[PDB]
């Protein structure tokens, strides 16, 4: 389809129960209405839904590899190391984030905050818990289970038995003020599901898909060298705004979910201590963003069960297509259909 959301807005999404109940029927919605032309969408879900009941149990659980992220650049053009420290508990990383070192400044409103992120990134260098293997959920929740969505990204684990962790496997992300996630898209172009649990928001900005080409030449432009997937490029919105890239903004609070689409470039940062939980997921529209990104998933699979009338012209490098980042996922094809019934 089409002309759904033409001007690339980053929608919002409060769903009831009931449409809360099935994750991938969901993601076809959202598309069916054009959430995945802003690469960025909300989900807000219903008040019944909780995903752990307390969170007083988390002060002992072990922070294997925190990253001290040491920023350098100027003028709103950056680049981020993240410097491996010591372990620490979640209790050791929480009074150091609230540390007056590591404390959320004094600001009016965000645009304040935001200017001081811009402003200060290069003089204190945050310590940010990232890329935890594990999950804050509890065993019984059904609904957007972070740890098993069931998706078609299941197909690598069911038939392959291959595991990759923050892609298979939940991650865990504890926050402070000032930590960052670089300019970057999801491995293989795929999905990805961020839920914030609990502490101070956490900011994205976001390139729409059919804009993303834009922003790869813009950095090549300032470094003479896919390099981005290094996953370490910092750009203010200032540049952006003055060489025309497309972007949007939006706040995720404790409780909210993001959902980013494939070829969705995004990056952001936490404004205090917060605690977030993401994986990697897909739908059907995948296939096809996974095929021309070619850790390094293996395309085979898919493309030899659910498009198998293109797979001896895929080995045979035959198979040309433009992506067309405007039409909406389909949730079920027969290919799908009669592989769950072979397993
Ligand atoms: C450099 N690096 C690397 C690159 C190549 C291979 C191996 C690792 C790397 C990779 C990942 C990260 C960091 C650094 C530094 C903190 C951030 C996380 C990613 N975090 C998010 C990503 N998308 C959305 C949100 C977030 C988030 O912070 O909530
Ligand atoms: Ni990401």
């Amino acid at each position: 389809h089409g002309a759904q959301n033409p001007s690339c807005k980053i929608m919002t999404f409060r769903p009831t129960m009931e449409e809360f109940k099935d994750f991938n029927k969901y993601v076809a919605y959202i598309e069916s209405q054009g959430a995945h032309r802003a690469g960025l969408a909300k989900i807000i879900p219903p008040k019944e839904w909780k995903p752990r009941q307390t969170y007083d149990d988390i002060d002992d659980v072990v922070i294997p590899a925190p990253i001290q992220q040491v920023v350098t650049g100027q003028s709103g053009l950056f680049t981020q190391y993240n410097i491996q420290k010591k372990a620490m508990t979640v209790g050791e990383y929480r009074r150091l984030a609230n540390s007056e070192k590591y404390c959320t400044p004094r600001h009016q409103d965000f645009d304040d905050l935001e200017r001081k992120y811009w402003k200060n990134l290069t003089f204190v260098s945050p310590i940010y818990g990232a890329d935890i293997s594990g999950s804050l959920y509890d065993d019984d929740v059904a609904q957007w289970n972070i740890g098993s969505l069931r998706t078609i990204l299941d197909m690598v684990e069911r038939e392959c038995g291959t595991i990759i962790e923050g892609v298979n496997t939940p991650y865990l992300y504890f926050g402070m003020w000032k930590t960052t996630f670089a300019w970057h898209t999801e491995d293989m172009d795929l999905y990805s599901i961020n839920y914030l649990h609990f502490g101070e928001p956490k900011s994205w900005y976001a390139i729409p898909p059919e804009h993303g080409k834009r922003l790869e030449r813009l950095a090549i432009g300032f470094f003479p060298g896919a390099f981005l997937r290094h996953k370490m490029t910092l750009i203010s919105p200032i540049i952006l705004k003055k060489y025309g890239i497309p972007f949007s903004r939006i706040t995720q609070e404790a409780g909210e979910f993001m959902i980013t689409f494939p070829y969705g470039y995004h990056a952001g940062f936490n404004h205090g201590f917060n605690c977030a939980e993401s994986t990697n997921f897909a739908t059907l529209r995948w296939i096809d963003y996974g095929k021309v990104a070619t850790v390094k998933i293996s395309m085979d699979v898919f493309v030899r069960i659910l498009q198998p009338e293109r797979y001896e012209l895929w080995k045979q490098g035959k198979d040309l297509t433009v992506l067309d980042h405007t039409r909406p996922t389909a949730l079920t094809s027969p290919e799908l259909s009669s592989w769950s019934a072979s397993r």
